[PDB]
């Protein structure tokens, strides 16, 4: 028992994290096969960062300019293109260490680990979400441009996103592996409107299942409630709409408590109303939004 | 900015993983250079896990008892002996993975990060801290034990803490990877007092000064206190007293923030009298103490 933020392990994506040094910037790529995927604003300097024109910034650069280092051995960079606002730098060495990898764009409200990097080199893993309004709450440093989300099915690494910018809120903006950006944002130095962001409402039920199978059960009520009703209360809690799919997706962890999805409901909307009152659920004074249905069914059963 | 529960990355621990198993019982074992550590509870079956005579269940094994997988390949086991709750498999072999180590004995109130094993492959790194009562609350499950807690300083891997037992209370006990057990536990199926847990008193402060750097000020006061005012509180709402070290050691947070640590325990002093009032502070609704002085400056700083 017992209920961590669990990161996957970080091993995999390790053996491919490289420092792409272009000018006087240096910041993470990452490298599988034969290519270093990098952010493209790698070809700005600080005065150009406000609106830069990355295909005549890209223009007056060659392979010779863009400084791939795998730890400590150079790389040799034969070849050079963006796409959307990502460099692809071709080296002539593949990676001895690429696993099998896959680049998907996750979904609003989906979890992921991120392995932050200065220099190519890493320095720790968080597990996180990607906000409904598709911003990230990562823990971003400068030169962390270039750190990358992934998932592990197995053996199996699903980058999902590319780091870029840390927009003026705190908040962090990233990409998926084919260079787009998840949200409105563009990779200008220029204030940007995050949007709205809600409470991803599957996740937090699944967080209350996980808190039942791990004991924590002063939450639950003799009470239900139905989709509509839910609704009402999770729109006024600024709450993700609660679909049928995701009463679906949350039928394996009702299976293993018995506890109805919209019994679950009852409880959530009862917390939504009344706060904790000082108490916890597995050790946290608020709802937490950061564990999909998948991650709860994974830890607590031991998916390795 | 941005604050997360961030865990070192564990790729070279993941080089260490092996699966031991003895008789019908599978764990985890750490594989640095030829040997093999593992708990010792691996030569117990279930009914002898009430109270096991350790040293006569060893005597009717032999090296060819003990099965040791790295990862698909088998680990010719040459030499084992019991070292306190640990046994010590040594293997024809030397990991070619292994990293530069030590074997370290954390102070209570320290932090580590974990990496969840099954069947010698992992599933999750997570970062937590060593309670003051010596207890760990981990995410683990059947088959867990053998999993290791570390710490990296650059290169080297300071492994602190080896996975056995959990507590009827869904806590965890474990021990120090020269088989001695953190706390008053010993390694049998007997239900066990862990004892009055408190709040890591300098973890909290050393929070504070993390949430000060990250824009999270609204918890600032225009007071002050003394040790001998702060600690009369500290031990009504069960924290640790506050020493001249802790003081010492919130030095540099102090330095960065220039906030006073007694200023920053008065601070704290009214957050404990007065709770959040339903804020929070680095996206937290408590008081965290998982994050050590070392940490907060580590993550602020970007230490790799
Ligand atoms: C003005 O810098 C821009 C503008 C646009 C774009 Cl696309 C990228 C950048 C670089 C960037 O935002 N880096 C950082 C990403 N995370 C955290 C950061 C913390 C401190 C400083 C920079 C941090
Ligand atoms: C009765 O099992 C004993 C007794 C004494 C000792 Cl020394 C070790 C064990 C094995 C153990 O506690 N394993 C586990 C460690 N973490 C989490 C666990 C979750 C579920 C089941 C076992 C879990």
């Amino acid at each position: 028992s017992g209920f961590r933020k669990m990161a996957f392990p970080s091993g995999k994506v390790e053996g491919c994290m490289v420092q792409v040094t272009c000018g006087t910037t240096t910041l993470n790529g990452l490298w599988l096969d034969d290519v270093v995927y990098c952010p493209r604003h790698v070809i700005c300097t600080s005065e150009d960062m406000l609106n830069p024109n990355y295909e005549d910034l890209l223009i007056r650069k060659s392979n010779h300019n863009f400084l791939v280092q795998a730890g400590n051995v150079q790389l040799r960079v034969i070849g050079h293109s963006m796409q959307n606002c990502v460099l692809k730098l071709k080296v002539d060495t593949a990676n001895p260490k690429t696993p099998k990898y896959k680049f998907v764009r996750i979904q609003p409200g989906q979890t992921f680990s991120v392995l932050a990097c200065y220099n190519g080199s890493p320095s720790g893993v968080y597990q996180c979400a990607m906000r409904p309004n598709f911003t990230i709450k990562g823990s971003f440093l400068n030169g962390s441009c270039g750190s990358v989300g992934f998932n592990i099915d197995y053996d199996c690494v699903s980058f999902c996103y590319m780091h870029h910018m840390e927009l003026p809120t705190g908040v962090h903006a990233g990409t998926d592996l084919e260079g787009n950006f998840y949200g409105p944002f563009v990779d200008r130095q220029t204030a940007q409107a995050a949007g709205t962001d809600t409470t991803i409402t599957v996740n937090v039920l699944a967080w209350l299942y996980a808190a039942v199978i791990n004991g924590d059960r002063w939450f639950l009520n003799r009470f239900t409630t139905t989709l509509n009703d839910f609704n009402l209360v999770a729109m006024k809690y600024n709450y993700e709409p609660l679909t049928q799919d995701h009463v679906d997706i949350l039928g394996p962890l009702s299976a293993q408590t018995g506890i109805a999805v919209l019994d679950m409901c009852a409880s959530l909307k009862e917390l939504l109303q009344n706060g904790m009152n000082g108490r916890t659920i597995l050790g946290s004074a608020l709802l937490e939004d950061e564990f999909t249905p998948f991650d709860v069914v994974r830890q607590c059963s031991g998916v390795t």
